[PDB]
């Protein structure tokens, strides 16, 4: 074949669509019996349930082309109701907004936090975060460090702390400045990554996301995809490139490898790769998410006024929305264990974090939370063929020094996944960024 | 079918395979290598040894002390003597009988103080147990550089201090967790311990290198229990045992003991797949970077102009440098690495040109005489398959308090060693001794 492809994800399938229709022949090697990667849907009480990425919102162009390409309608996030908010051994407070919880002090400071960290990441390159012009001072401080500097309260770093941990799946602690001001960037801003109306938790996919991959992989000639067939090894002269399966080798001109960072690490490299390309993947952890979604028979927070979603900075849980289908029922309690307390969830078994989760939801939504029909969910960081969601970060010193590998090719062995992303990497979209932009590499290079 | 199956032919992984065939058990190590002694690696080159990995040992590493003296390696002194070379940005080269001597009153000081405050949150931090420090929270939450800025030392003294953390780390303050270093540091039993290099980790030599040594401990395994050239790509367990898939087929086994570096463990194929704490711990423990080299010259000219023929430079490519002379008094070796970001650059350059660089450096420090080259041989770690980078794991923010508690747990037949699991001298051969030891013990207490 022209091409072998890696990775049946929205990237690696992006990628082997685009080379298709150039006219060039492509096989893609897929480990898991299924299409998606890190987005992935099972039916469950009538309906579509999203274990993996379920939300696309205004500013992810390539997606919202996809799934308007493809015949998928979209749903809006509910907004309407009162938010509840809890801190410490404090009661739950029902506000119209979250927002509405906190001082005029704390939401200025708030505002100004999110106004600050959005002037660094102005200059941060999408395409080259080692360039800015402070990456020096940026990549060597942690986001807690910076954080702490802005000397804001508590309460406003604890709010700070909550968005944190549901963007990145991991603390402010973990993370560069200059990462999180590149991921800042490459989304459009705070409000970008944070907000539901106007936001990247703005809309969902009627019948959820992994059916929109399963319609893009259609696209290929039957016989161009391979389903649990993982990569073992890749090899590669002056003259094409030897995928190594278990009962099988493929040979092609050029590979793309769109698999999460750690995950492509693993792979056997014949020659082996360059230093700074494996210490680079060393140094990209996934993060740790543990998404869940609570049935009731009903959503029955709505009839009490309540939107369904609790924000509690000091709980295990930080963030829930209502998942509740466009048909009303199931009524649905979605959210997430982020970092430290998806890692100690994760340890536990499926009734353990069913019991956590319905404790904070009945001290905040009521006490009817404890009255479950079923509770599913599922730890990214179990699944072996992901290692951790929602994607990577880079901790202080990996960006301005290992990062100028992330996307350069070697040799006939090129680079997608949304971690190669300008635009919205750690998203579905940037996904795409990645496949439109590996494949346009390898037609310009073949020919 | 054997007892127990170890995956790496190190110092860990040996001292392991010994404790388990000593106590009566089956045992095959399985080593990806056409050789033993894996991060430690010595060559013969213009008549004497050439330890391109691990070298060094010093007082309190008794582990390796006394493997020496039962396997009859004879040790010799690193040398002392002579001027010591400093060198800060755009200044003078000064030399001083020791590098403290080229500083101030006031700065010594500032430096000792900043040693000892870090010494004293080393000594609350649990050797066996980091992540049970009453403040380990908030020394996760920190980086060594963040830490080191808030003491508020003057800048030479904050570069002087840099340079060591990165001859010891290999990796910047702002790699490295504070947490992470202070146990480190309390592991070595201090600052001096990790520095010094006379009453420290760089006081002595072992004669005709450190290869042979873990040679010595290779040849006491019955024949057979060894297969060079043989990588562990799979691992299988169920209720009866282990099955290690290699590309040449099987060999089952009851348990287990991995013993390579952490980032190598991770790309095995698990089977089941490993803990999620576990594999996600293997991402958070990224290899140091470092490129070590050895400059030939026909004799130790250094010594003839009163030098000791160690240079250190906070601001060049090249960290800090030492006389590598064999006892014979010839050839003249300067020893030396490129450390961290520095060891990366260097990485993506020919030999030539990482040549070029270290005599630019010793001309304008040791002199002129410096460019009367014989030859250089250096070893990226970095760039090997089955390394990684030196000297060996450090963990970022946040990673001891919430990974850490996996680094030692078992998975249910499949056991751990290795340097970055010793509790003593973690880094040093003398932990991955330590590590060798207790992963055998486990595994023979779990077999009967
Ligand atoms: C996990 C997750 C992700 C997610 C999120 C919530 C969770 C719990 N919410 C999101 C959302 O609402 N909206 C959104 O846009 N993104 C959200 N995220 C992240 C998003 O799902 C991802 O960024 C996106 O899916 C990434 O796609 P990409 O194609 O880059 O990566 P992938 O999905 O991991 O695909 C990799 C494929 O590679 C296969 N694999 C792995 N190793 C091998 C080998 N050795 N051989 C062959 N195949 C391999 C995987 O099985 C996978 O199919
Ligand atoms: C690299 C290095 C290390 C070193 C140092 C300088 C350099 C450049 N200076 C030191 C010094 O003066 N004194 C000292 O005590 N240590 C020094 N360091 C560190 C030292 O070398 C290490 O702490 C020590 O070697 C730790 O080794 P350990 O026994 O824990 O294991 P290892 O040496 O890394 O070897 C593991 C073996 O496993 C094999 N391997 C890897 N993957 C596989 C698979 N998949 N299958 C089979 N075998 C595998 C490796 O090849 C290796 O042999
Ligand atoms: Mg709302």
């Amino acid at each position: 074949v022209d091409v072998v492809v890696v990775g049946a994800g929205f990237a690696g399938l992006t990628a082997a669509r685009a080379v298709h229709e150039a006219g060039r022949s492509v096989l893609v090697l897929e480990a898991r019996d299924r299409v998606g990667g890190r987005t992935c849907t099972e039916e469950h009480h009538g309906t579509w349930i999203d274990l993996g990425g379920q939300w696309i919102g205004p500013g992810q162009d390539r997606v919202a082309a996809l799934a308007a390409e493809l015949g998928v309608e979209t749903y809006p996030q509910p907004t309407e109701g009162d938010d509840v908010v809890l801190f410490g051994d404090g009661e739950p407070q029902r506000a119209p907004d979250v927002a509405l919880a906190f001082s005029d002090e704390e939401l200025t400071a708030y505002l100004e936090l999110a106004g600050a960290l959005e002037a660094i990441a102005e200059k941060v390159p999408l395409d080259a975060p080692w360039l800015a012009p402070e990456a020096a001072a940026w990549d060597a401080t942690t986001l807690r460090e910076w954080v702490a500097g802005t000397g804001v309260p508590d309460r406003v770093a604890g709010l700070f702390e909550v968005a944190v941990q549901a963007v990145f799946a991991a603390t402010s602690a973990q993370l560069s400045l200059l990462h999180a001001a590149h991921y800042v960037h490459s989304a459009g801003g705070w409000s970008k990554l944070t907000d539901t109306e106007g936001g990247a938790q703005q809309d969902r996919l009627v019948g959820g996301v992994q059916p929109l991959a399963e319609r893009l992989a259609a696209r290929l000639p039957d016989g161009a995809l391979r389903l649990s067939t993982p990569v073992r090894g890749l090899a590669q002269d002056g003259d094409g490139v030897t995928v190594r399966t278990a009962g099988g080798e493929v040979r092609a001109r050029r590979a793309i490898v769109a698999v999460p960072p750690t995950l492509a690490g693993r792979i056997d490299h014949d020659p082996p790769l360059p230093p700074q390309r494996d210490q680079l993947l060393q140094h990209m952890p996934q993060g740790s998410v543990v998404k869940f979604h609570v049935i009731y028979d009903e959503p029955w927070w709505r009839a009490e006024g309540l939107s369904g979603t609790v924000l509690c900075p000091d709980e295990p849980i930080g963030v829930t929305f209502d998942g509740t289908p466009p048909a009303g029922t199931p009524g649905i309690v979605t959210g997430f264990f982020e970092g430290p307390a998806a890692v100690a969830a994760g340890a536990r078994t499926r009734e353990e974090r069913r019991d956590v989760v319905v404790d904070v939801l009945a001290r905040t939504l009521g006490e009817r939370a404890r009255d479950v029909r079923d509770y599913i969910d599922r730890d990214w960081s179990a699944e072996p063929w992901t290692r951790g969601c929602y994607g990577a970060h880079l901790p202080p010193g990996a960006w301005t020094v290992y990062g100028p590998a992330l996307r350069v090719p070697v040799g006939r062995v090129h680079w997608a996944g949304t971690e190669t992303a300008e635009r919205w990497t750690g998203y579905i979209d940037g996904a795409i960024e990645s496949g439109q932009r590996a494949a346009a590499e390898v037609l310009a290079a073949l020919g």
